[PDB]
């Protein structure tokens, strides 16, 4: 009945979890095994360590395979794959892009722009699978991955895998806007999930992740800038989608969704997403108020009474 | 509130789903919807159609990358690491051995072995396309049992596109499940009388009772092992293991059995699975639990 | 156990399905369905779209016969029937009169009382101008005045309702209480094996009635609007008079084999008034359940055929 | 909680209504009531009786509109739009071509198998060659053909249990299950506050529970498994295919009857082509040798008694 919580740093953001009936001691244990998994997962695709994997990937030249670890081929494989699916709206390689805006200080590029496109794009990066051994294989030497639009959802789903390795079957796990709920909280219900304005569903077994721009651009005046980059334009998101939360079976699917559909906009998001049948929740701030869409599937999660 | 159930046939075995309450117009839609998939997924990897998936590129001589679903390209890569993280007792392209066994030979059966092997098959992922790559022409490739794995973890996500969150599925020795009963209590899965909670997981389980044979410590069994070419002779008699997906639950599934008690223990403990196993010692049988296991075991 | 309602607008009016407990997705393709199928009738009805079906006909000047669907030939003549059986009360070729008045929807209401060029107006109007024409691949609506208006609206909600139920049936659904408007029809039992609730107005325990295989209508309510000039004003014209009712019908609640004739009895009983009513009722047998202002009072009336409907639990 | 059951003879077959709460005096007279109308039904379809409104017509050559009952209009009417959407499977007009045959149930026949002389008789068949024309206060039918023959036996069952349930509505009778020949009508509840039992029994060459409240049902068969006496009225012979019995719900006994027929002369699967787009609740036996198959729509299904 008693709901212990684990919380700390991890990504540049926080990382969660509820487990029910835990005693100090193996609480304790827990946090050390947490944030030791998590720091291996920041070591591995953080941006900001120069030393980190993903990193020694892009400052390399190679052209030839490079060896990279299990999840690494992973989570770049289905990254490219919705990427793909979302008419390329979810782009990892779009860095240089980002960097050029300064987003995420600055003054707006001239033309820069179109040159700086050219060292983007998803086709030039493939993921090699063998029995011994996984490879990332780049065609562009200046190619730069980032992963922090998925890291979230990965290391969310990773923590999953850790409960299952520590013996614990009930559990509220999220890093940042990821999270994985199984099982019943203090209480014989649903771990409580509230979505942004707090309409709440039920995930049991299932992942979710949110994504959105927000950039003086929700709730506010001076309307103005927005700092979502469109990998096809190399420019700023014009459209009024300010929210998308998506609901699947893993966290890193949900988080890598989001991004793409929050970037593709409404009109495009509602059509991938009917095509694909995902559950997914939409804010758009039309008129001084911001109005909602649930699609069919993310319905079935709301947590019908009180 | 109610529960549907809708079943079939496919892959030479038995489909089953379980549904909160639903009526029978949407029940003849979905039925007709999950035996297209199953069909569809049949059409890709079945080794009985000449024009599969599979079997166009077992066909084929090329040494060049070959074009392949999502699917496909998935359900390879994952047959391949779990191939390895079994010393190879998991092995998909053992075909040509088996073959010359009529089940499911001379010391000559090294010659089969000869154009067997893991190491013989990469898998290239890119945005828009995936490829299927062998540096042996002869190589052949066969995802029988591993395809109940898939085929259930891909009804799953139907009915997630469905708008189905709530369920139980199953492909024959394989099941999946994500969410509550009609009651928030989970569906009931038996191991061979406990039951686990396999909620977000996949289950498979190899042999029962009824397939362990007698005639002196020789233990009869189809299942040969790739690193010999010829059958088991262990006394394990079934292994049932939970995963993140039924796919990977069906690969280490075959993989331990081939391994034996003593061995598939050694991985078990190596790579921290979910598994449960039963043996024959003298007239009895022992059963065993990873810990891991132990966690999803549901009572009351 | 548990109800899903679905709803929405159509024909200046609202619909509703309360159907037994079903999915998200399921949910959401069949109210996709009825909203098409209902922006389908009112694109078929309609007199406020001049590419409507009808409209089309009405502009129409020829007197050979004019093609439609079998819905269009079924409410006509279904109306036309009706009509005689009220004496003519129920007209839906009253158009042109209720024109004069510029009354009904809101043609504005700036047109004063009109003189007696009403009369050189009912010549315009007659059911006996109308002929339906039904064959096995195809169906006819046929008149013989050029200058005929026939004004569906009246009739419109009831054939919506049972077109709505008949939709439900072809979608597996057997059990349900849909309405459109004014008109309700249904069929099966509830969740719980009991009749689907359909409340009637309680002038001053309100009344219930199981309308299981039909369909239910009803004609203003005691929340009238008449007492200045003249007892009673309304803005329902008698079609046979060519000027507004006066007489002390509050309200008139019809149940018939189908929410579209129960649709065509209640306007018409409305028209005709309580004592012309009730002759039409007796004689037709029909169930009705009326309303009338006496004397800073209302009073109720129930046909025996509709008190058969109530239901006392 | 007690049941009066009535009983009596009509259309060559019987009527049955059941009715709850009733007394011997009420009783006595709607079985009187009952008979009257359904004898003027009969009065007005049979092929049987030389004076009935039908045989008028049929024994008229005019080709111009023929005054009839609304009842008529609509019989007529219903039959036609189900018979073109059953591809002229539902024939009203075919009764010269089953003639041929002799296979009439009132007829020997002992004729002799027609050669295909039939085709000079489908000629004189057609759904085509009919028209309803209504108005005010009047209803008409028109052939264009002196010799049409028109038969609405496949259908006048349906029709006298739809009209019966009127019958009960205009008594204030609303819980009641009442049938002619193979159609029936069920509402309310029975003796015991439970839907009235209706059965599909198996056996069709020579067992289950609908809840059809609000609704009607019609079953139609090839009893008599080799040679049918069914004849498709598109060839003029009879059917080939193993479809022997088809069960019909729907809103009202009239559709029902009227489908049933149709789908049966039509075949499993260009009928399940039919239930499918028309999105008919309907039930199926197919006997292959000595096997007996079914098959059930969707919409069937929902009426199936769970509990
Ligand atoms: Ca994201
Ligand atoms: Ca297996
Ligand atoms: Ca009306
Ligand atoms: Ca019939």
């Amino acid at each position: 009945t008693e709901v212990t919580v684990l919380e700390g740093k991890t990504m540049g953001t926080f990382w969660r979890a509820s487990i029910p009936g835990i005693d100090a001691k193996r609480s304790a244990e827990l946090k050390e095994k947490i944030q030791t998994q998590l720091d291996a997962d920041d070591q591995l695709l953080s941006t900001y360590k120069k030393d980190s994997a993903l990193m020694r990937f892009n400052d390399s030249q190679s052209l030839s395979p490079w060896p990279v670890s299990e999840a690494m081929a992973d989570i770049v494989t289905t990254s490219l794959r919705i990427g793909a699916k979302t008419d390329g709206a979810m782009d990892i390689t779009v860095g240089p892009l980002v960097n050029l805006w300064g987003f995420g200080v600055q003054i707006p590029s001239q033309e820069q722009i179109d040159a700086m496109k050219a060292k983007t794009g998803l086709q030039h990066l493939t993921v090699i699978n063998q029995s011994h051994q996984q490879y990332l294989q780049k065609d562009l030497p200046d190619l730069y991955v980032d992963l922090s639009t998925v890291g979230e959802g990965y290391a969310a789903d990773h923590l999953a895998r850790l409960m299952e390795q520590e013996g614990i079957s009930r559990y509220l796990v999220s890093v940042g806007g990821a999270l994985n709920s199984r099982g019943m909280n203090g209480e014989g219900l649903p771990w409580r999930v509230a979505i942004q304005k707090q309409a709440v569903v039920d995930i049991n077994g299932h992942g979710i992740s949110t994504s959105g721009s927000y950039r003086n651009y929700y709730e506010l005046d001076g309307k103005r800038l927005s700092h979502v980059i469109d990998p096809q334009t190399g420019r700023p998101i014009e459209h009024n989608l300010v929210s998308v939360t998506v609901i699947a079976p893993t966290a890193l699917e949900a988080d890598a969704w989001d991004t793409g559909l929050m970037v593709l906009g409404p009109e495009k998001a509602k059509e991938v997403v009917r095509r694909e049948g995902l559950a997914v929740y939409m804010i758009t701030k039309e008129g001084d108020s911001f109005k909602t869409w649930m699609s069919p599937q993310f319905k079935s999660f709301l947590v019908s009474e009180k």
